């Protein structure tokens, strides 16, 4: 799996604050949108974007605060990637596009879906955010280090000071062994622990227990129009994932309209670290069916 992120940086100013972006492909067609997650950035699709490049448009950006984008100071709630992710979408003048999602991406993603869509020609999609009702739901294992993450003094210190999230939840996430050359490549953006905001904001808008009753609300919203769209789906999977079991998996590929649902093996969170190949390729001729 290879460890290199071989693209040229494209900048675009939106809202006063420059966003980086991945950007290869041929401009004649409809552009493939890729949006990463909490700890990642646009690397996160290094491995996927070479099975999709050579037919379609490949962008990837980093969200604000994180990857090779601007910090600016804010508070990094999901309103905040909303409104800057909204205006990078128009500052590239994007008309139709297909979404590849992942983690707080596809919360994104789904949400950007809902209230656009006419422009959403499908949505490829793995370890999504949906609301957990109770921390039952949640799974099992990462309930205690969750539930520190989600307080002001207990969180902060293990995210903000002890950069736990980068340290330890990420390489946790992924079933193979992400190497030094991998994990360096993630610690990147975070290396002042001032700039670690986002990564501590975001366990703390994850929609468990009712609250944030607002999120909650919004991720109630975009799953109703994900079940009640007619738009074409792929959702990737693996084996004993983290925000979505098997079990989950294959009831949403039999509830939502035209799903269809993909085995990648073993994984857990970060199924674009122990899967590429497969996911790339599954695109990829999911692409030229639409
Ligand atoms: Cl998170």
């Amino acid at each position: 799996i290879g460890t290199g992120f071989p693209f040229d940086p494209h900048y675009v100013e939106v809202l006063g604050e420059r966003m980086h972006y991945v950007d290869v492909g041929p401009r004649d067609g409809t552009p493939v949108l890729f949006l990463h997650g909490n700890p990642t950035s646009s690397y996160v699709w290094r491995n996927i974007i070479p099975h999709v490049a050579p037919t379609h448009r490949c962008i990837a950006p980093d969200l604000i605060g994180m990857g090779k984008s601007d910090k600016p100071d804010l508070g990094y709630f999901f309103d905040d990637h909303v409104r800057f992710m909204d205006a990078f979408i128009e500052a590239l003048g994007l008309e139709e596009v297909v979404l590849v999602i992942h983690d707080w991406g596809s919360a994104l993603g789904f949400h950007w879906a809902k209230r656009n869509p006419e422009r959403v020609k499908g949505i490829a999609f793995m370890e999504f955010i949906r609301p957990i009702p109770t921390w039952d739901e949640w799974p099992e294992f990462a309930r205690e280090t969750f539930q520190a993450f989600r307080t002001t003094d207990v969180g902060r210190k293990l995210i903000i000071d002890q950069n736990v999230f980068i340290e330890g939840t990420l390489p946790m996430g992924v079933v193979r062994p992400l190497t030094e050359v991998e994990m360096d490549h993630y610690r990147e953006p975070f290396l002042n622990p001032v700039d670690r905001e986002p990564l501590w904001r975001f366990p703390n808008e994850l929609p468990i227990a009712g609250e944030p009753a607002n999120i909650v609300a919004l991720v109630e919203e975009y799953m109703d129009w994900l079940h009640q769209s007619p738009v074409p789906k792929l959702l990737f999977w693996g084996t004993p994932g983290v925000l979505i079991p098997p079990a989950e998996a294959a009831r949403l590929a039999k509830s939502l309209p035209n799903c269809k649902a993909v085995d990648i093996g073993p994984g857990l969170n970060l199924l674009q670290e122990d899967n590429p190949d497969l996911i790339g390729s599954e695109i990829a001729r999911w692409l030229s069916t639409l």
